[PDB]
């Protein structure tokens, strides 16, 4: 049993992240992927691989964890096979000595390096991607970086460069043209000559981002090239780049697109022209011309400070843009969206994706969506619609790559996000002339309506409703009904009426779906419901209760709600959680649907739980109770259950496992135990068992626990994950570390 | 040093402590016990056997988480005047209790059965609660009161028997009766006979009597098809002295005038939840109330109906002495000035509440034309441009409208939680000389330009928390230029936004700004000016916001972030995830601080040489962080500091001489920590070290000679000063050794 790193084969180490202070020599012979990142380790020595010679890849990255990492010449020179060796965050001061010449991946992104060196790195002949970005930049405290001449020249299998955040004023000469993608952002590179990047007829990637940067507020220490000028690519900058697909151009206080930088580049795919001062090309746009492949389109926060124009102006020759599948204007910052501002896009074949999130917009004219080709996401988040490093280095740094419309509503088809807006109610005529919508979020406009079936009669197919984070004022049962094919609706946060005793809260409407598979009702603070206490509808599949307040609706005084989930015949997944529970009446648990798969009820207070009730749940796989005060369990639990595969009772108060209680349940597969509190596991409770968690408990460490260790041994087969947090509380000399290390 | 009860000046404060039984080491000479919410199980004539000085015992809530008293147990208390045993699960009351017995609560028991043999022996009572005993959905028996059981009681002046069912006012009342609680008693009649010698009632509750129950909180049984409950005409007659009546949710279509004949001294009139709508535009009722200060008419809405506007009968103008209308859940669509005609000469009408009506909108130009409003109560309406206490009102909150610290300075004008998305240019038009404006909860968006608020210019209290606005304008609201006190909390929704614009430079603007509150606004970005700054502030609260990120290693804009604020004495930085300060950052901190909050953070290391900078600095605040160790030396880097608040950090070791480090150090809290032991080395007040894990070996008797030789040293939660170790101490106060 393999410790103190998770072994599996997939051979990989994974030994992250465990407060190990040296390199461990309790590692297989036959892992070949070591990963021994956010550990503790200071040191690194040609004695610290000794016995791991089939090691493909070790990833040391943010060693140690809260000076620096310390690195001897050659200490990885003995490990042959070594391809893969990352090293980010370290504090190193310059490029380690003596590195296996095997290496095909090298990062060291967010070190101290500020030299590179024909000794550190030319030596490497096999190098395909190195990552030198992020070592000197903002207001850290560091030098220039010295590129030394050649140093790249002799990687000729070096097909990813990456120098970004990095102050190198110039494109270093004497790049090896077998390069494929080279990111050189916020590199403070002013101009960009004829020569530097003559030879790479193999580029399909450049990123001259952040050189010359927008600074205007900038949410990072910024500095603009003198007088805020643009940088500066000569004519012929791009001329033999024959292969590009991906051309990063953001923030570089470009006012001209010049389209003659396009004229050799027919595969182009990706122009990024975030944060720069385009509007006036955006009007113009001659570049547009030169780019009937491109597929998608960034000329997001070009805004003009200030300015809030009545209208954006986009140049008809936005329709030769013939292979556009997204446009991204977030952050143009105009007050109105006319039906004729869109019209050179309305014939693009492919334009899937429109996202005007960030706009201020004011008013929209919908009509003129349904004009267009092929939309299937129409993203207008964030308008005024009314009726120890902050930066991921491993991310882009102008926007975010979450998608627009979560995967789960997209899948229904056409999806139009009007979030975070001011559509404080729907008005009759407020969603007219739009196409058929299949996927609708109306989340956190702070609506208070009084819905009643027919405010989404105009939109009648809607699948996937997101009315999340509203204050929706619910006294009407047709709510909602016009809604016919509705298969997923999401209420969370919508508190605000719900905490209201004395005004109404009619949830009737749900039995009147054929279709609703998943509704969301929590964070909601229900207490009182009026007239109907209980949720109805024969087709729903899952329900999600938690942080409403059960403990008042379940309280010993009111048998009201004693029935309020049984309604839902068809209902396999329940999550009573964060409902303030300390008890659950016995006639109300024994009311929850018999269908039930999976049932949570973890974050509550539970001091006691009625094991015995089970038996009236027959298909019941997974059972959640972590995060409650429970102080023991049944012992007879197999007589309760036949179908329980998943228990989780981490975070209770637990002190002592039953008689056999391990092997219980034949059909339990995975058993969590981890933050209770046990000091130890009897023979007692030993006489299909695939997990069981144990870390956080407090383990008596004598000879009283040779039984169970003895057990592990013989049931290897039986995963017990985080083994080095699986501690003795005592005795002293023990506590601190593992209980499978002692004898 | 008292044990295990905290006792005061003589009062053993003992709750709380997870006592099995009454402890028997109590302070002889104490007069009042407090031993509420421990887990007793018993009393006997040997619990209180050495005390005998005792006024007034209070036992709620044990066990908490079945309490047994023998017969005659309390007796030989022979002082004890005050006695509480609320939530016991009784199933009696007790026998043998003293006669010397002035207050005895039972409140929340399973007492069914009110006995001469519990009570009419007790001749000196004052107050006696009954009440929820029995009711909702509770098993319980039908509460039987023996005939004539208060008959003896003649200083009786409170007796409170809501929540039970009774079906009948008991007959046979001491006529010493000041205050009658009789709420949801299932009375449906009152006759002539009920009250009739009760000459001294200042107070009567007759609530929840044939409930309205639509949409009830509870579960509620009207009388039969909805009927009212019944009151003879004569039932209040001899009710002269009669300042409080409690008519909520009888069910009461019509009020009789007559029942106010003679009563011409009621105060307090409350009609909540029925359904007087009709009453309230005839309402012949409403000239017998000359004398009237407070009348609550809320909550009688007809359901499913939303009438344009509301009815108010002319008759509303004899309630002379009118000083509070609370008419919430009328449910109506529109104010106009027309409708509240009848209220505007009443002189003392200084309180109007119409929260939760609906109301989509007002003619606000109708609130001048009343002779004295300082309150106009708007929220919850629709404006655009055991789970109960049994210790409160049943049918209303009973927290101010306003918050005290708002209307303190003047007139008030409450819209929180409508719909005013933005401030057109005339929202405010009309309006009286408003200084208090709460705006919270609106979902208001706008770019506040500093005229939104032009047409009442002397705000000095600014609510606008809850809100997403949108600081596009370094002018934001500098018209206000008498504004004080200004909240702008929970207003995250574009600070989060890296790429607008976040721009809060009008704070410098305003001469008598005192204090401002920014929590929770996430703000981690600023536009142009990186700096806050104010001659007049005094308290900045930054709350839940993001210094960690203002203060990153790398980025240098905001290492100035408060030194403009010269006039601070109170800064707070909770929850701002840092793990670390920039000392250059902290150093830039006002140098007139008195108060300094930085607890639920994540602080590892504090450099406590930089308190000298801090020569005013009293009160320091790190609890709920990750500090491992203090310094040895502050008595040089502080003469100051009297408050130091290090609950819940992972501090291990206490430095040698710290304890006797500070002259100027009153208070010191070190609970929730690591000390395994105070070692010997190691104006002092108070020491807090409940939670710290001991080790209660031979090696912590130097601090307990210590905590001996110090008696003017208070540590509270003794019983909570626990061990953890050896395994025979475990569990024990160190105390006990
Ligand atoms: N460019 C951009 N993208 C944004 C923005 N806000 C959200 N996003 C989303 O990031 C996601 C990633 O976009 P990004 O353009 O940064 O990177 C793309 C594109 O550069 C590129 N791509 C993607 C699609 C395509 O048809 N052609 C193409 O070249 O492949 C990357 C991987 O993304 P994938 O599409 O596989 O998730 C997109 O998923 P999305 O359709 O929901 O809108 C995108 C934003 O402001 N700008
Ligand atoms: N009656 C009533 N009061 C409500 C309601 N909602 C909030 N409140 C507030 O609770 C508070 C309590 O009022 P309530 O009528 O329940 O009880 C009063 C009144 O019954 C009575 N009183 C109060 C003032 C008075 O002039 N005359 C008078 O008889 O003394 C009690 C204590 O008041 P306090 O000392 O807390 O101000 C009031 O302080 P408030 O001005 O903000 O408006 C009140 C509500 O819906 N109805
Ligand atoms: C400028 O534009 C280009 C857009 O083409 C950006 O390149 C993209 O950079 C991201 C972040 O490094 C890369 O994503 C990462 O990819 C690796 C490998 O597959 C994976 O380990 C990460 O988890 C993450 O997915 C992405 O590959 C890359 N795009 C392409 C086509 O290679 C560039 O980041 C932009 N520059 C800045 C500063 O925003
Ligand atoms: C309201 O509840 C719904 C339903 O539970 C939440 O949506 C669901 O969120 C879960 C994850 O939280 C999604 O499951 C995930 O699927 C992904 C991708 O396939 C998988 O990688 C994850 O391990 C996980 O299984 C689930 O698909 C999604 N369901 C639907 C129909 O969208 C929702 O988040 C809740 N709303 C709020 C505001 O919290
Ligand atoms: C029916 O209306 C009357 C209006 O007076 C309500 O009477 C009030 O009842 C509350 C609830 O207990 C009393 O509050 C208590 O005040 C005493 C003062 O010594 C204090 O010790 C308690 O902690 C508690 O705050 C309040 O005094 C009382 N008002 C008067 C003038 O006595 C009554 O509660 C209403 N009934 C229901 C069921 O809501
Ligand atoms: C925004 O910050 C202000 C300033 O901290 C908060 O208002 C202040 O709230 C405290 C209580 O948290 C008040 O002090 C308390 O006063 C009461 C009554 O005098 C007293 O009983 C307490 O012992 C304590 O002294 C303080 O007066 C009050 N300040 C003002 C100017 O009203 C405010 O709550 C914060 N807002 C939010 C939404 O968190
Ligand atoms: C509806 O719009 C809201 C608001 O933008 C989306 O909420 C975001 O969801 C993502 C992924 O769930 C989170 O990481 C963000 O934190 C959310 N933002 C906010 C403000 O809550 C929501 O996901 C959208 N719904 C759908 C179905 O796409
Ligand atoms: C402004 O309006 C909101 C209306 O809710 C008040 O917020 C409430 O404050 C009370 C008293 O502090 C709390 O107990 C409530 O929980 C709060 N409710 C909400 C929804 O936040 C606020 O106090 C009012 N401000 C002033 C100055 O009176
Ligand atoms: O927007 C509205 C308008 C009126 N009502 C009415 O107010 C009462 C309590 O909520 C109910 O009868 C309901 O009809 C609402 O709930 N919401
Ligand atoms: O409601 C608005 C309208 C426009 N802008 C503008 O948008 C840009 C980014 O915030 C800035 O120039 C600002 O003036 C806003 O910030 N908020
Ligand atoms: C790192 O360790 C090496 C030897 O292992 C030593 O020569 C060097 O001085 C150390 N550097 C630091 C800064 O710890
Ligand atoms: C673009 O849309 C056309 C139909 O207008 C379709 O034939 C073609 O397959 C689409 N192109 C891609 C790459 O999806
Ligand atoms: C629901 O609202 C509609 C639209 O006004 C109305 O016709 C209907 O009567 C309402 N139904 C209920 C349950 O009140
Ligand atoms: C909703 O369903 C119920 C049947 O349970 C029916 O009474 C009602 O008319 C339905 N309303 C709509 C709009 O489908
Ligand atoms: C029950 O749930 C299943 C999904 O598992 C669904 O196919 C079926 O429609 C549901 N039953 C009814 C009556 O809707
Ligand atoms: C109004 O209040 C004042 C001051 O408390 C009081 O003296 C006066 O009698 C009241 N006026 C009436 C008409 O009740
Ligand atoms: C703030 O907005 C007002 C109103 O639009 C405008 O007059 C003023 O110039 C603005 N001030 C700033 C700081 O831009
Ligand atoms: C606020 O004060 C600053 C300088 O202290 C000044 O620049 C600005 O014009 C002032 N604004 C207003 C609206 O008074
Ligand atoms: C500083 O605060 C104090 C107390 O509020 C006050 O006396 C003084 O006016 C303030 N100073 C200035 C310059 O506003
Ligand atoms: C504390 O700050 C002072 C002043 O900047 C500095 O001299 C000292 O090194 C700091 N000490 C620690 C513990 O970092």
């Amino acid at each position: 049993r393999s410790y103190p790193c998770d072994e599996k084969k997939q051979v990989i180490a994974e030994c992250s992240n465990r407060r190990l202070q040296e390199v461990p020599q309790t590692v297989g012979k036959y892992v070949t992927e070591l990963d021994l990142s956010d550990n503790f380790i200071t040191h690194i020595t040609n004695e610290s691989f000794q016995g791991l010679q089939n090691l493909t890849k070790i990833n040391l990255n943010h060693n140690p964890n809260v000076n620096g990492l310390n690195i001897t010449d050659g200490a990885f020179l003995n490990l042959k096979n070594l391809r893969e060796l990352l090293l980010e965050d370290n504090q190193l001061p310059q490029i380690p000595s003596g590195l296996p010449e095997s290496l095909t991946e090298l990062s060291l992104i967010q070190n101290n390096i500020y030299n590179i060196t024909k000794e550190g790195i030319s030596r490497l002949i096999n190098l395909k991607n190195l990552y030198l970005a992020w070592n000197c930049y903002f207001n850290k405290v560091c030098e220039k970086t010295n590129i030394e001449d050649g140093v790249f020249e002799t990687l000729t299998n070096l097909e990813l460069l990456s120098l970004s955040f990095n102050s190198l004023s110039h494109v270093p000469p004497k790049l090896p043209s077998s390069l494929r993608k080279l990111f050189l952002s916020n590199t403070q590179i002013k101009y960009i000559s004829e020569e530097d990047f003559k030879g790479l007829i193999n580029l399909t990637l450049l990123d001259l981002s952040g050189n010359c940067p927008r600074c205007f507020n900038a949410p990072f220490p910024c500095v603009p090239c003198d007088g805020g000028a643009s940088i500066n690519i000569d004519r012929f900058a791009f001329q033999n780049l024959t292969q590009l697909r991906y051309l990063n151009l953001s923030s570089t206080s470009l006012r001209k697109i010049n389209a003659a930088w396009f004229k050799n580049m027919p595969h182009l795919k990706v122009l990024d022209l975030e944060f720069n001062y385009l509007v006036g090309e955006i009007a113009s746009g001659a570049f547009l011309t030169m780019l009937p492949r491109l597929e998608i389109l960034d000329l997001s926060f070009n805004y003009i400070k200030g300015s809030y124009p009545q209208h954006i102006n986009i140049s008809r020759n936005f329709s030769k843009l013939l292979s556009l599948r997204a446009l991204h204007l977030r952050g143009y910052v105009f007050q109105e969206l006319r039906e004729d501002d869109f019209q050179p896009l309305m014939q693009l074949p492919n334009l899937s994706t429109i996202n005007l999130g960030i706009n201020f917009i004011k008013q929209i004219d919908f009509k003129l969506f349904q004009n267009f080709s092929n939309l299937e996401i129409i993203y207008l988040s964030e308008n005024r619609i009314s009726p120890d490093f902050e930066f991921d280095p491993h991310s882009n740094f102008y926007h975010f790559t979450r998608p627009l419309i979560k995967p789960q509503c997209a899948a229904y088809g056409k999806a139009l996000d009007l979030s975070l807006n001011s559509i404080f109610f729907i008005g009759p005529n407020q969603f007219e002339n739009l196409p058929d919508i299949a996927c609708l979020n109306l989340s956190a406009n702070s609506n208070a309506q009084v819905l009643s079936g027919t405010e989404f009669s105009a939109i009648p197919h809607v699948k996937y409703l997101d009315l999340t984070n509203n204050r929706l004022d619910f006294d009407n049962a047709s709510a909602l009904t016009e809604l016919s094919d509705l298969e997923v609706l999401d209420l969370s946060y919508n508190s605000h009426y719900f905490r209201i005793a004395g005004v109404t809260h009619h949830l009737e409407f749900i039995q009147n779906f054929t279709n609703l598979k998943v509704l969301n009702l929590s964070h909601n603070n229900i207490y009182t419901l009026t007239d109907k206490y209980n949720l109805e509808s024969k087709s729903l599949v899952e329900l999600v209760f938690s942080g409403n307040r059960l403990d008042i609706l379940w309280n010993d005084d009111d048998n009201r709600y004693i029935s309020i989930f049984k309604g839902l015949k068809n209902l396999t997944r329940l999550d009573l959680s964060l409902n303030r529970l300390k008890h659950i009446p016995n006639e109300a648990f024994l009311n929850l649907p018999a269908s039930l798969t999976e049932l949570h009820i973890n974050d509550n207070m539970l001091k006691f739980f009625n094991w015995t009730l089970l038996q009236q749940f027959p298909r019941l796989e997974l059972l959640d109770l972590r995060g409650n005060k429970l102080l023991f369990l049944t012992d007879s639990l197999s007589d309760f259950t036949s179908s329980l595969r998943t228990l989780l009772l981490s975070h209770n108060r637990i002190s002592h496992l039953p008689s056999g209680f391990l092997s219980e349940v034949s059909s339990l597969k995975h058993l969590d135990l981890s933050s209770n509190l046990l000091k130890t596991i009897n023979k007692s409770a030993l006489e299909k068992l695939s997990m069981l968690e144990l870390h956080g408990n407090p383990f008596e460490c004598t000879c009283d626990i040779g039984d169970f260790r003895r057990w592990m041994d013989e049931h290897l087969n039986v995963k017990i994950p985080r083994l080095v947090d699986v501690i003795c509380a005592s005795p002293g000399d023990q506590r601190g570390k593992s209980i499978v290390s002692l004898e």
